[PDB]
């Protein structure tokens, strides 16, 4: 029961989203 947001650099674009394990 834990979630967090991670940012990544795809095609020169910063993509951020929250996910859960």
């Amino acid at each position: 029961g834990f979630c967090w947001y991670v940012c990544a650099r795809r095609n020169g674009a910063r993509v951020c989203y929250r996910r859960c394990n």
